[PDB]
């Protein structure tokens, strides 16, 4: 199993969604910016497994559930079973983590991502070890019902590039944001 990773895209007011929905409309880009950033695994035969809240993997529409070419996993402790399309369930951050060292995924994921929501987030982020953040911020403030847990800039390093992430201004439908990532090791 290799590295630990979130990936989210947040408003200037911290915002990540609103009514299980984006705050913002449609950026087209930015999900391609998410679907590749997740999808690609250099570890040749192995995938990269998705993490996500129960909210978060109903938020996906159909059309895209499960994420294609990844394992999928969801967070919850109502459900019996994985959704409909998911392929694993778990009721703890830690347990999914420990599966992922079972024989069962133990050499089929390259690397995990956390892909939503803010409980899930907030817990990965003040955790103790190597945890990577790769941030989309969205340059406008959009109302929201969910927000991002509080970066920690005293722990997470904001890197002043990455391969594969573009450093410039990027706007879609008359809106500027700007990809980052961010360190830590603890
Ligand atoms: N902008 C972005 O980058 C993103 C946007 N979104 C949006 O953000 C919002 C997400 O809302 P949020 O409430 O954060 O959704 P979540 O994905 O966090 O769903 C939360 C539910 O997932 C389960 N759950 C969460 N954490 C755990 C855990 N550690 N262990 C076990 N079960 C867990 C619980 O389900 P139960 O009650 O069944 O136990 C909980 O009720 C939505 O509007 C979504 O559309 C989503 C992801 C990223
Ligand atoms: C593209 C958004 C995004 N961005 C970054 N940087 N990180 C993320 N974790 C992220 O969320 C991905 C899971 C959440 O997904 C959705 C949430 C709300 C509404 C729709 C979707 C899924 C969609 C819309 C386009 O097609 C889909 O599948």
């Amino acid at each position: 199993v290799g590295s630990l990773n979130c990936i989210v895209a947040v408003s200037q007011n911290m915002g990540i969604g609103k009514n299980g929905d984006l705050p913002w409309p449609p950026l087209r880009n930015e999900f391609r910016y998410f679907q590749r950033m997740t999808t690609t695994s250099s570890v040749e035969g192995k995938q990269n497994l998705v993490i996500m809240g129960k909210k978060t993997w109903f938020s996906i529409p159909e059309k895209n559930r499960p994420l294609k070419g990844r394992i999928n996993l969801v967070l919850s402790r109502e459900l019996k079973e994985p959704p409909q399309g998911a392929h694993f369930l778990s009721r703890s951050l830690d347990d999914a983590l420990k599966l992922t060292e079972q024989p069962e995924l133990a050499n089929k994921v390259d690397m995990v991502w956390i892909v939503g929501g803010s409980s899930v987030y907030k817990e990965a982020m003040n955790h103790p070890g190597h945890l990577k953040l790769f941030v989309t911020r969205i340059m406008q403030d959009f109302e929201s019902d969910t927000f991002f847990p509080e970066i920690d800039l005293e722990k997470y390093k904001l890197l002043p590039e990455y391969p594969g992430v573009l450093s410039d201004v990027q706007e879609e439908k008359g809106i500027k944001y700007k990809f980052e990532v961010y360190e830590k090791n603890d």
